């Protein structure tokens, strides 16, 4: 109950929310049924519209009007935004030349440039070029300021997950808003876009920007606008707050538009009907910039123009139905549309079986337009698993499609022509970023980046210390003219051992054999130097990775490769090798087919053993440095060391062998040499972070050899591919992957074919950032380069997407 008969006189859009059952005059009151009786009359004035006209200039103040053209309006801070244009012969901001903003030019009393976040729903990245003729204000921001060709959203590419990621710097699995709809079984409560539970604070984790600012003594305006407040009134309210006294005035503000998303759903991303919502958004931008210019703030405020996600063509006839696959459709609940999430209709049914649901959905029709996953098997780049609100069973839906439970669900709800929510690497889901102001660079283009990075930068723009988040702070320093954050490299926690020859062959009883006793001063001194690190400058181009946790490991040098060997996990944590453009692929010789050789630098007690693999009928093994790429018949023996072996399901070895035998050489030819770092990942609790030894759920049968959940590779070369990877003077180029270590290839519907028709497709799906691998391994790469650390941070956040242009 709200005693809604107090008054909003003098309180309109008050910044603090007052205590119930007293009535509220803040923006949110509309959303909560809680506004005072006179809110509309006082706070949502509309008389005479939003623009000054020649006849209103100098008019007698009339407090009924939406905005004012009276002589006193500037000092009252409540002029219509085109006041100076219509009445004082001023130009619109969009008609002025741009001029570099080298320093903030702010009114007396401003302690820091304010930040205004102008957020637009469904603003697909290509609108910037395609709609440029109808968006002159936006185009001036973009061309004069700092812009990316696009910004990558988070998955699922829906409004609530993305805006709350913008606010917090966190992945949806960590902030808790994992979809536009949700069930939380600890709460036993549901979350819906329309409705009231969504306002309960227990949905919303992390620490959003407005809370970060408030805790650190910086005041914040409204971020969440009640839907029925018109855009013009949102703009005027921001401008009025900017005229408050210094002690009362917020330093951070947000505007939000539900367009162009609302129209895109109805008409498709490029429907002829889309031109008008883009003109209208541009007009709102012009209103803000004219308002800033009147307040003399237009060379003082930093403005961020940002989208939450794009928009794809999607119609009702592109709907797959679970009822075409499942006979038990009534025992399940599906969250439908551009992704699928499945759980049991009833937790009292112990015959509900996730395993047979998945199998019933897997490669069942020849052009099937979605793919089922246990959430832990989703591409690690999605970071979409470590939350009780994400259902164990997930469906990744093809772009342009929907999934629904039953046909009745689609027609008892064709209306829509657009939708979004798909995989965040899809081109149509990409959105926009422009930064304009004294703290941003002038006429500068930056490479695409992920929206999880913006929270750090907004904190930098406001002099705030960010709460812990998933951005990599410093990776966006190149956007900024000043206020950069000067990150330092994390310190190494464990230093390596450098073991020499310490064991005789007969001390090993690992059940391994190798046909290797096949018998010189020229090349006995030569191979001693190789074991000592003579070729390490070739194979370890960017320094050794730092180990950032406490552990016991050895560095092992070889002619063709260097590794960091873990005495705890009995395998390398990383293996580094460089393949030049000229390098040759050879085969594994016959007499060496099943060869595994004890490593006399490493004790039997810290080694894997072959018997375990023999005994384990499901588990085979592979090698981190591929024998196929050995530099000489004699160097090839190093590749069969027991210290280069890792456990691999036979199904996975099909993938790995193809990568090693074909793809590495292909990349080396195309990129002019590559450096490769490969290794295992253990993420049994699917949190995106390295497992400790006591978290491992699977071992090679009868042994202490832990089984990786994934295998990674980081492939680095020169960005200027006229220089070979091992002799690169300038910026680097990288691509990486984190391949799931699975006992079948059910994920790949064409796997019964030759690896050349499916393997590279699978690796592309599992593309990764170097940063994703760092989290999963506790390693820190690129420690010794000639590049600035900010540049290296940007390189480590790069994702190679395999989308076209
Ligand atoms: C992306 O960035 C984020 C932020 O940096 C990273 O997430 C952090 O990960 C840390 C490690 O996993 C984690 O640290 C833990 O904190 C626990 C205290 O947690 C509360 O307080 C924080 C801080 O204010 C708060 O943010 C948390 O909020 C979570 O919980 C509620 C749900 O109830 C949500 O509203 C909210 O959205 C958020 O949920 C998310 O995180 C939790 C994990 O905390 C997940 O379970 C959810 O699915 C969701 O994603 C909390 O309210 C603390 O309890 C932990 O301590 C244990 O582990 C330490 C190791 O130091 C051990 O020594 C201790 O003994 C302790 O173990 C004891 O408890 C165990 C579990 O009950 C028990 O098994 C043992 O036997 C012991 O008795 C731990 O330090 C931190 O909370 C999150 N922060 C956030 C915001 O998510 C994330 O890792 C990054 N991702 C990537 C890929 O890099
Ligand atoms: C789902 O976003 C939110 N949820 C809860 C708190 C705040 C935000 C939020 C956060 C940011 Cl960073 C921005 C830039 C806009 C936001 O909300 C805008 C909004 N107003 N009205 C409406 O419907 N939306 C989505
Ligand atoms: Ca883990
Ligand atoms: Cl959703
Ligand atoms: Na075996
Ligand atoms: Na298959
Ligand atoms: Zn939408």
């Amino acid at each position: 109950w709200t005693a809604t008969s107090g008054s909003c006189k003098g309180r309109c859009f008050e910044l603090q929310e007052v205590g119930p059952p007293d009535c509220r005059c803040d923006n949110l009151c509309k959303s909560y049924s809680s506004c005072c009786h006179d809110f509309d009359e006082l706070c949502l004035k509309t008389a005479r519209g939003w623009e000054c006209t020649k006849d209103r200039c100098g008019e007698v103040r009339n407090e009924e009007n939406a905005c004012h053209c009276s002589e006193d309006c500037l000092s009252r801070g409540d002029c219509c935004t085109n006041y100076q244009v219509v009445c004082k012969g001023e130009s619109h901001w969009v008609d002025d030349d741009c001029e570099e903003i080298k320093v903030p030019e702010c009114p007396a009393g401003f302690v820091r440039p304010p930040l205004i976040i102008f957020s637009v729903d469904g603003f697909r990245a290509s609108y910037m070029k395609k709609g440029s003729k109808v968006m002159p204000n936006i185009e001036k921001l973009r061309s004069c300021g700092t812009h990316a060709p696009y910004m990558r959203p988070v998955y699922p590419t829906k409004t609530f997950p993305n805006l709350y990621t913008l606010a917090t710097g966190l992945y949806p699995e960590s902030h808790g808003i994992v979809g536009n709809s949700m069930y939380d079984p600890v709460f036993d409560a549901s979350f819906h876009l329309r409705g009231r539970e969504k306002f309960n604070h227990r949905w919303w984790g992390g620490q959003p920007l407005w809370i970060t600012a408030t805790k650190q003594g910086v005041r914040a305006g409204t971020f969440f606008w009640s839907v029925s407040i018109p855009h013009e009134r949102r703009i005027l309210t921001i401008l009025q707050w900017l005229s408050l006294p210094d002690n009362e005035r917020p330093s951070v503000y947000a505007f939000y538009s539900e367009q162009p998303d609302f129209s895109g759903h109805k008409y498709g991303p490029f429907g002829p009907e889309m031109t008008n919502p883009l003109r209208e958004i541009d007009k709102t931008v012009g209103q803000l910039m004219d308002g800033l210019k009147q307040l003399r703030l237009h060379r003082c405020v930093n403005v961020i123009f940002v989208g939450d996600h794009g928009m794809e063509d999607v119609t009702c006839d592109r709907t797959e139905f679970l009822s075409n696959y499942l006979t038990n459709v009534d025992d399940i609940t599906l969250v439908p549309g551009t992704l699928g999430r499945i759980r049991a209709k009833s937790i009292n049914n112990s015959k509900y079986d996730p395993k047979t649901i998945i199998a019933a959905l897997t490669c069942k029709k020849p052009d099937q337009h979605f793919k089922p996953y246990m959430k832990q098997h989703l591409p690690k780049r999605l970071h979409y698993a470590n939350n009780r609100r994400i259902e164990d069973i997930h469906l990744l839906v093809d772009r342009r499609w929907h999934v629904a439970r039953k046909p009745l669900d689609v027609y008892k709800k064709c209306f829509f022509q657009g939708d979004h929510g798909f995989d965040n690497k899809v081109n149509s889901m990409q959105t926009v970023f422009v930064g304009y102001g004294p703290t941003f660079k002038y006429r500068t283009k930056v490479p695409p980046f992920e929206n999880i990075e913006l929270y750090n930068v907004m904190c930098d723009l406001l002099g705030l210390k960010p709460a812990p988040n998933n951005g990599t702070h410093g990776s966006l320093n190149h956007l900024l003219r000043t206020n950069t954050f000067r990150p330092t490299m994390p310190d190494e926690v464990s230093r390596p051992n450098y073991p020499g020859i310490m064991y005789l062959q007969s001390e090993f009883d690992l059940g391994c054999t190798c046909d290797d006793k096949v018998e010189n001063k020229l090349e006995e001194l030569n191979k001693r130097l190789h074991t000592k690190g003579s070729t390490k400058e070739r194979h370890l181009l960017y320094g050794r990775p730092a180990v950032l946790y406490r552990t016991s490991y050895d560095i092992l040098y070889h002619t063709d490769f260097e590794s960091g060997y873990s005495e705890i996990f009995l395998m390398p944590l990383w293996t580094s090798y460089t393949i030049s453009k000229q390098a040759e692929v050879s085969s594994i010789p016959e007499h060496l087919t099943n060869c595994v050789r004890p490593d006399v630098r490493v004790s039997p007690g810290f080694s894997q053993n072959c018997l375990a693999y023999k005994n384990d009928k499901q588990m085979s093994y592979g090698f981190l440095f591929p024998p196929y790429l050995s530099s000489s018949p004699e160097a090839k023996y190093d590749a069969f060391l027991v210290t280069n072996m890792v456990p691999m399901y036979p199904a996975f070895k099909r993938v790995w062998a193809y990568f090693q035998r074909v793809l590495v050489k292909k990349y080396a030819s195309e990129r002019n040499g590559v450096n490769v770092i490969s290794g295992p990942i253990f993420d049994y609790n699917y949190d995106g972070l390295r497992d400790t030894e006591d978290e491992i759920k699977q071992y090679v049968e009868g042994s202490s050899i832990p089984v990786p959940t994934h295998y990674y590779s980081i492939i680095t070369s020169c960005l200027d591919f006229t220089q070979p990877a091992d002799k690169c003077d300038g910026p680097l180029s990288v691509s990486s992957f984190i391949l799931p270590h699975r006992p079948d290839n059910d994920e790949s519907c064409n796997s019964s074919e030759d690896e050349s028709k499916w393997v590279e497709e699978l690796m592309k799906m599992h593309t990764a950032r170097v940063r994703d691998i760092e989290h999963l391994t506790g390693l820190d790469f690129y420690r010794k380069t000639s590049r600035s650390y900010s540049e290296i941070l940007t390189l480590k956040t790069y994702l190679h997407t395999y989308e076209s242009e």
